[PDB]
């Protein structure tokens, strides 16, 4: 008699059948994360986190928005957290995309009729503006925190030359420095909580994961025009991983007809995990903004 194989495990050793999860079409298991509210909800929002971290850092603003009465869902991007395949590795920046999408899909045939929303930072906001732009209308709005939507240019000239390097030769284990702590958040106790985190990687970014990143950046440029979907844009004015100006060259190049800026003067890059003073204004402006757009 043939016997069933052993239960597949999360990278933390944690069988995925008492987890929530979706495989995706790559067969791989993604981990998922609700949030819904007692009550019919309003609409649905998808959370889409950034490089090295995964979905567990987002619970303060879940429970904010599940609080409005949304139901809000997310899951760990491949490669991230708690779902499968090697740590920030990914065939290409799409699978991200697609992912999504399918997460979305799903939810949606549970809640047909359901506005749905997406709130993406940093790489996440990438992911989310892809997203969009690749569904036009279909979304009814998107909160990005600091989108990678242009890079530090430091970091784009130290990408575009390792990129270079590995199109002509084969060096697998090619990798730049991880990426400076400090300049994460003025909160030191946040930058602290990243420091501990054991789901997050802190390892340097791999050659190949670069070359996606330089590619997400690529086709945001382009998808910009597309963009009609709204969306409420927050941008610290000190960032070093997400540079300011992507945020203004968005607001300038989104075809979007309900656009809005919010700049944090001095902030750093994880304005949902800054000072109190930014993070609760960040809460509050996110709050209004979906509130205003699910009445
Ligand atoms: O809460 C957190 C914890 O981690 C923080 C750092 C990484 N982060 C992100 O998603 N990140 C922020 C750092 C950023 C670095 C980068 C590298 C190459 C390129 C390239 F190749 F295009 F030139 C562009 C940009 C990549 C995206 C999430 C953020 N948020
Ligand atoms: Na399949
Ligand atoms: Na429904």
């Amino acid at each position: 008699m043939p016997e069933e194989s052993s239960p597949r495990r999360t990278p933390q050793s944690i069988p995925y059948q008492d987890l929530p999860h979706l495989v995706n079409a790559d067969g791989q298991y993604l981990f998922c994360r609700y949030w819904a509210p007692t009550g019919t909800p309003k609409a649905l929002i998808f959370v889409s986190h950034g490089a090295g971290e995964h979905s567990g850092r987002y619970e303060e603003l879940a429970r904010m928005l599940m609080g409005l009465d949304l139901l809000v869902f997310a899951h760990d991007h491949v490669g991230h957290g708690q779902s499968e395949g090697e740590r920030m590795v990914v065939s290409d920046f799409h699978v991200f995309v697609r992912d999504v999408l399918q997460h979305v899909d799903s939810m949606q045939k549970d809640y047909p009729g359901l506005p749905v929303f997406l709130l993406g930072h940093s790489m996440g906001g990438a992911i989310a503006i892809l997203t969009a732009a690749e569904r036009p209308g279909h979304f009814a709005g998107m909160v990005l925190i600091s989108p990678l939507v242009l890079a530090n240019p430091e970091s784009a000239t130290t990408f575009k030359v390792l990129a270079a390097k590995v199109l002509n030769s084969v060096l697998p284990n090619l990798s730049s420095g991880p990426i400076d702590s400090s300049v994460l958040s003025r909160n030191k106790t946040e930058v602290d909580i990243y420091n501990s985190d054991p789901l997050i990687c802190r390892a340097g970014l791999k050659v190949c994961f670069g070359i996606q990143l330089l590619n997400a950046v690529s086709r945001v440029e382009r998808a910009l025009p597309k963009l009609t979907v709204p969306f409420l844009l927050l941008q610290g004015s000190a960032d070093r991983l997400c540079d300011s100006k992507g945020a203004y060259l968005l607001m300038e190049l989104a075809k979007s007809q309900d656009k809005t800026l919010k700049i944090y003067e001095g902030a750093y890059h994880v304005l949902h995990k800054e000072l109190p003073e930014v993070t609760n204004s960040v809460f509050h402006e996110i709050n209004m903004w979906v509130s205003q757009r699910t009445a």
